[PDB]
């Protein structure tokens, strides 16, 4: 009635992570997870009980903050506490005038947009090997001159991230070379691409829920007209929703904004596994 609002802003905390598989050597395999926490601010809003009294401050405190390695906050719009008395947690004071210019500059550029997106962190979770994976790799190949057999195994990593959740729309995507005339055995079911030589595994979901528990198998025998193929990296993408693999959460602190949501997603980037 005579009250001060509640702003509404959205949080998103976006995880990307990075691996190499070589051989079924878990010694060999390189993991980087980088991410970024990203606010989103509803349209125009900017000012909203912004000049008397004076609009409420944006402040936030990100949880587990320790579990990063690297962090780079964006200049521009926020100064944070030193120190850094390690509590696992970290604020964050956001530059209101900055924000406020930066808020107008866009919905002058994006006039037709309902909200808009601001890079407020940009980060690397630390990581400690295959541990650290959520889809652990194993990729073997033995190329005859006028034969390649091929075998994928896959194991979903529990401990990977900090809740359990399922790698959503898992691809599998292998190159082969020497000149494929054929496939003449492949389990479970896949698509051969002639065009681009490759061949594509598609799983929905992959989860501790899955019918195998999340470990499995990918085969396929190919005959040869102008071979040895050369093995070559598989190409893994998935995404999943409602976890970080850092385990980093955020809250508000002070009154005058409300979080209407906080995102947590992570999808592979480079994802990739060698003979
Ligand atoms: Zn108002
Ligand atoms: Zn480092
Ligand atoms: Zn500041
Ligand atoms: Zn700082
Ligand atoms: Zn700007
Ligand atoms: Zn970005
Ligand atoms: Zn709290």
């Amino acid at each position: 009635m005579g009250a001060q609002d509640t702003l509404p802003v959205a949080a998103a905390f976006t995880e990307t992570v990075n691996a190499y598989f070589k051989g079924a050597d878990p010694s060999k395999c390189i993991v980087k997870i980088t991410g970024e926490m990203v606010l989103s601010f509803p349209a125009g809003i900017t000012r909203h009980f912004a000049n008397n009294p004076s609009p409420a401050a944006l402040t936030f405190r990100v949880i587990n903050f320790s579990r990063l390695e690297h962090v780079l906050p964006n200049p521009q719009l926020l100064c944070c506490d030193n120190t850094q008395n390690d509590a696992n947690t970290k604020e964050f004071w956001v530059n209101m005038p900055n924000l406020m210019t930066h808020l107008k500059k866009v919905s002058e550029q994006k006039p037709q947009a309902t909200y808009y997106n601001v890079d407020m962190l940009k980060y690397q979770v630390s990581a400690q090997g295959i541990q650290s994976t959520p889809l652990n790799l194993a990729v073997n190949w033995r190329c005859e001159p006028s034969s390649t057999d091929l075998r994928i195994d896959y194991k979903y990593n529990t401990d990977a991230m900090t809740t359990a959740v399922a790698l959503n729309n898992v691809q599998f995507l292998v190159p082969i070379d020497g000149g494929v005339t054929k496939l003449q055995a492949v389990l479970p079911p896949a698509v051969w691409n002639a065009e681009q030589q490759r061949i594509l595994w598609k799983i929905p979901d992959i989860s501790q829920k899955s019918e195998n528990g999340g470990v499995g198998s990918l085969l396929a025998r190919f005959q040869l007209s102008e071979g040895p193929s050369k093995p070559s990296p598989l190409v893994v993408q998935f995404t999943s929703e409602g976890s970080t693999l850092s385990g980093c959460d955020i809250e508000l602190v002070g009154a005058g904004y409300r979080f209407s949501l906080i995102k947590k997603r992570f999808a592979a980037g480079k994802y990739l596994a060698d003979n």
